[PDB]
């Protein structure tokens, strides 16, 4: 069994590249994290940042989660990000997502001793 911040660090950090450089950069890394293998995974935000400066998030901004808990924090920075979709002519096992790079405030939920983000609530 993956553990959650395993899980966060497989679906959500790319610290490799300073940003998608490519429309194909969802297609590539979408298959490459597992995320593919069972059904295509209909939303997926990576994070072109340092573990170490998406893990101190946890000890930033204090907001409410989306589904109303209150243990999600927002970077006080704006972080390079890819927000990878699928697109109409997706169906599995022949994924398609579209490619969105930016420039964003992340939100994560975070949990655990060490305190990590263990789910990608949104950016803004
Ligand atoms: C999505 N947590
Ligand atoms: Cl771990
Ligand atoms: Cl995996
Ligand atoms: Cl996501």
């Amino acid at each position: 069994k993956e553990t959650a911040a395993a899980k966060f660090e497989r679906q959500h950090m790319d610290s490799s590249t300073s940003a998608a450089s490519s429309s194909n950069y969802c297609n590539q890394m979408m298959k490459s994290r597992n995320l593919t293998k069972d059904r295509c995974k209909p939303v997926n935000t990576f994070v072109h940042e340092s573990l170490a400066d998406v893990q101190a998030v946890c000890s930033q901004k204090n907001v409410a989660c989306k589904n109303g808990q209150t243990n999600c924090y927002q970077s006080y920075s704006t972080m390079s990000i890819t927000d990878c979709r699928e697109t109409g002519s997706s169906k599995y096992p022949n994924c398609a997502y579209k490619t969105t790079q930016a420039n964003k405030h992340i939100i994560v939920a975070c949990e655990g001793n060490p305190y990590v983000p263990v789910h990608f609530d949104a950016s803004v």
